[PDB]
């Protein structure tokens, strides 16, 4: 469970039995034909896979390139999170667990988890941070409609990190009945491998679709990176393929302003939620609060596989600011009629940061941005626009 | 363009010119395979077609049936309306039009139209009636469409369509009018149905690979009738029990509903001879429904013909019953259905389906209806 020096199982000792039980159960389904049949049948009929590779003609003409969008926004619940939530709650039910817990910031992973819990008829308790938006109010009503319990997180600054903290305390105090569902590729082994292996269907589908459109592998593949599950899903089948893989972290107000979530670019090696990885820290090793106009990227850590990919040069990493992501949000809505998630808008914004004239670019559209409409229109950068 | 005695072009004389040029342009693409190739490529890559046919295991176990759901909620914009909007604006591009106009009530059809207009890079002007509406207005503005609030009449979907047709009449040189359903003057009912029949043609090729036989029932909600006619047309005279469900509102015998085929009378609405809710003096009556998508006093002429010749059966369910189906599918399957499609799901309690294979048309997702369902007095009590 080590990606070079990163990863590991840096957890309280009482969690070692659950991690070893999870690792053994996951190793059993690796060859189980029945599991992958029930899972892939749900990905097709319940989630909507395979998602199409859409040629954005008007976006391509603006940049003088051939830009393709991997349409993960067309999935059920409207984000890639549904791919990981279905497979993990299914694994939980197969392991005999009767309760599901998870943490969420705005409510996206909470909705995807509560959706899979209602599909499999399991108890679901979601710990959610505080934000005064119609988006979160809708997610609360979604999760309550799906039958899940929502516990407003009051610890810390009531962020996604604080919600994950409360969900982990729930897991430890309910280890007999509860399965913990992480939202990204951040966590103790084998969680980063489990989440990535559930998301790599994105990159596998992409590898089969792009030669039908261009007769060759793409020149670039761009995806937004916070924890890194959607980027790892599309990057993994293309590792060491020669395709330029670019992960875009949240630059916030600026990489030198102290208000961002670029764990790889500005973080230090540390421990967060079970994994040794790059975390935003001060000089004394204390985790720092992240910031981003995108709630999905507002996380101070990054998956250990991305820290390994960055070190070995297999994936290139950069960041874009809040304003650049807001501009890409409006740009795709006007040019293609697709309202992208503010998370994926960071990857779309990077189309301006690379010389793509005449290049074939695939952008991972990780979700739709209807949840972000009020945040975008009320932002002072857009209001002044 | 007559479905027996229904249909026609009952319009003012000024509209006859654009309707003849629109019919003429539509006959040209009837055999043009380059048109339908571009249309189907967009349906696949842009809208997300083909949509899956999902076996609802927990829902099937509740009634003893094998209930399947045609997942139109997984389309772009989250409703079947996108199938029609993409095809009409594609037709607008071939005709040389550069402006798109349409009418909408809560804004569901306005978003689908503004989405297709942005995809083709065209000007879009939407006429709309009075959080779901606020969000839809923000969508249409983010998509680049001009939203004109409707002030005439009761400011409903019917009044918005009137202003949109008024807009089309004034600018019939550069503007293509996009209807939302299979209601309107010829050739619009056939154009919309021919764009929506991809649903039934997909369902016809999917249910064999899942049951070996043809389905026993195919249920779908009906207002104007675009999503129902889309899934019904490839199954007409096939033996399958085709059932359309209209909006019963507060009750069929309450005067607060939208069941045009059940409680309406023959008449004219927006250019089509069909069944319209009206009083004993021929004046059109206002419709009511907990779902804004079904809040329309008319029905498509092809549905009036199907009901008369017995090729499709029609019924209606109450607001309270649609709210139960809304909560039921969310709790049982984790799929929040549209309050429109919830009328079809509620019909699973009104027929014997024990051992029968049923296909319900999930016309759209119901995240737009979350605030309306929870703040309703019937749901607030429970
Ligand atoms: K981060
Ligand atoms: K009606």
């Amino acid at each position: 469970g080590n990606f070079g020096p990163y990863g590991g199982q840096n957890v309280p000792e009482i969690l070692m039995g659950a991690l070893e039980e999870l690792e053994a159960a996951y190793e059993g389904i690796m060859k189980d034909e029945s599991f992958w049949k029930e899972y892939n049948d749900l990905l097709r009929d319940y989630a909507g896979r395979p998602t199409p590779l859409y040629f954005a003609r008007r976006l391509s003409e603006k940049y003088g390139a051939r830009v393709y969008l991997k349409r993960e926004d067309l999935l059920h619940t409207g984000a890639h999170k549904i791919n990981n939530a279905i497979g993990q709650v299914l694994l939980a039910k197969l392991m005999g667990k009767t309760r599901i817990t998870a943490g969420t910031g705005a409510g996206q992973h909470g909705v995807a988890t509560a959706t899979a819990a209602a599909l499999f008829g399991m108890e679901c308790v979601i710990y959610m941070g505080e934000e005064d938006t119609i988006r979160q109010k809708l997610n609360v009503e979604r999760m309550k409609l799906l039958g899940a319990k929502v516990v407003p997180v009051k610890s810390g600054s009531r962020t996604l990190k604080d919600a994950i903290d409360e969900a982990l305390r729930d897991w430890i105090t309910n280890l007999q009945t509860t399965y913990y569902v992480p939202g990204s590729v951040v966590g103790p082994h084998p969680y980063p491998i489990i989440v990535r292996n559930f998301q790599k269907v994105i990159g596998e589908e992409t590898k089969k679709q792009i030669p039908e459109k261009e007769g060759r592998l793409p020149d670039y593949i761009v995806a937004c990176v916070s924890g890194g599950s959607n980027a790892a899903g599309i990057f993994y089948p293309f590792i060491d393929s020669g395709v330029k893989l670019i992960g875009v972290e949240a630059g916030g107000e600026g990489l030198e302003t102290g208000k961002h979530a670029a764990s790889l670019l500005k973080g230090k090696i540390g421990y967060l939620h079970g994994s040794k990885t790059f975390v935003l820290q001060d000089d004394w090793g204390q985790v720092q609060a992240s910031h981003s106009v995108s709630a999905g990227l507002d996380y101070p850590g990054v998956g250990p596989e991305h820290a390994y990919w960055r070190e070995t040069g297999k994936v290139l990493y950069d960041a874009v600011t809040d304003e650049e992501a807001l501009d890409a949000f409006i740009e795709l809505s006007r040019l293609e009629g697709i309202i992208p998630a503010l998370e994926s808008s960071h990857a779309l914004a990077y189309l301006k940061k690379i010389n793509i004239k005449g290049k074939v670019v695939v952008v991972n559209l990780s979700g739709r941005g209807d949840k972000d409409l009020e945040s975008v229109l009320n932002h002072p950068y857009v209001r002044e626009r």
